[PDB]
This record gives C-alpha cells, structure tokens and sequence, in this order.
C-alpha cells in the first residue's frame, strides 16, 4: 500500500491520473520524482521548469554543480539528485527532443532508468514541449517500466484521451 490517491490503473504497475505533477509531488512527497530534463540540465519550461520553480530555484543551483563536475547527460540517461521539498530524490531523465530529430528510439532507453526505483511519480516522458507524440510516450512506458509508476498528467483534455485509447 501506498499514499497515490485518486490514480486510474492501467496495468499491473502503471497507474495515471490527470494531475499537475508539481503539485501531486508537493502533496505526495514521494521517494522519487521524475524530471523530465534535458542533457544541460537547463530547466527553463515544461516540467522541468516548473518543478524547479516550486523548489525556489535550488534544483537549478544543484544542478548547475552537477553539470560543471559531470559534465551533459546522455539522451536516454539519467542522474538521480535531490528532490528538495517536492520528494526524496528527483531522477532527471533525458527522453528524446522530437522538435530535434533526435531519435525516438532513444524514448524506451529513457523509460529504463525507471526500473531502478521501486515507486516512481512521474510525467510522460518526451511529450509536451519535447515533441513527442504522448499517446506513444504512454505506450513505451506500459511496455518498458516494470516498477510500480504514477504518472501525472497536467491536461485534463489529454489524461482523457490516454485513458480512452488504451486497451
Ligand atoms: O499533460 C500535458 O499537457 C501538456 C504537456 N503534458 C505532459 C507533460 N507536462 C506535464 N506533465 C505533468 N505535470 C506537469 N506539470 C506541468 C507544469 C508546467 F508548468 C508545465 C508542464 C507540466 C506538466
Ligand atoms: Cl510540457
């Protein structure tokens, strides 16, 4: 058992709900939250953007730190850093910018990352500002992750769509 309340199961692991991620993160306080970041770790907009406003700008400060030691993620990977005060750890993961030509491919090598965290809170990767086509983002997720994940998604119009067009 566990404290995401009000999510439409999908599958045995896949759980969904139409939600702001940022404030389902301030709600939860999961273990892990998902970014959905790109390699620089620049979170101007969408996701990123947001959640880093809510922590007030450290996940940008932490960030920045972590890129002058480690230097840009791989798209595709991943680095787990604080959470702040939306969640234990936040994973920053890098799916592919469509808008880029960057190949989709590298979508499920990105929803992999997940299998490292038992529990996850998560937007879909790749879709929004990224480009992606977020009816497939939802589909490689149910396809790739085999942990247990809570996706949040912000548009009332789109969560409806995902659901109806599933099984
Ligand atoms: O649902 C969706 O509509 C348009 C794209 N998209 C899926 C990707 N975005 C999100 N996913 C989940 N929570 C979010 N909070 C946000 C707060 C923001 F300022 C900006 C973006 C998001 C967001
Ligand atoms: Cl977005």
């Amino acid at each position: 058992v566990n404290s995401f309340s009000g999510y439409l199961k999908l599958t045995d692991n896949v759980y969904i709900k139409n939600a702001d991620i940022v404030e389902e993160a301030k709600k939860v306080k999961p273990t892990v939250v998902v970014n959905a970041a790109n390699v620089y770790l620049k979170h101007g907009g969408g996701v990123a953007g947001a959640l880093n406003k809510a922590t007030n700008n450290a996940m940008q400060v932490e960030s920045d730190d972590y890129i002058a030691t480690n230097g840009p993620l791989k798209v595709g990977g991943s680095c787990v850093l604080s959470g702040h005060n939306l969640a234990k750890h936040c994973l920053h993961v890098v799916g592919p910018n469509v808008n880029k030509g960057e190949d989709i491919q590298l979508l499920k090598s990105a929803y992999e990352n997940f299998n490292q965290h038992e529990v996850l809170l998560a937007p879909l990767l790749s879709a929004g500002i990224f480009g992606a086509d977020p009816i497939h983002s939802l589909r490689v997720c149910v396809d790739t992750v085999r942990t247990n994940v809570y996706l949040a998604v912000f548009d009332k119009n789109l969560y409806d769509k995902l659901v109806s067009s599933f099984l």
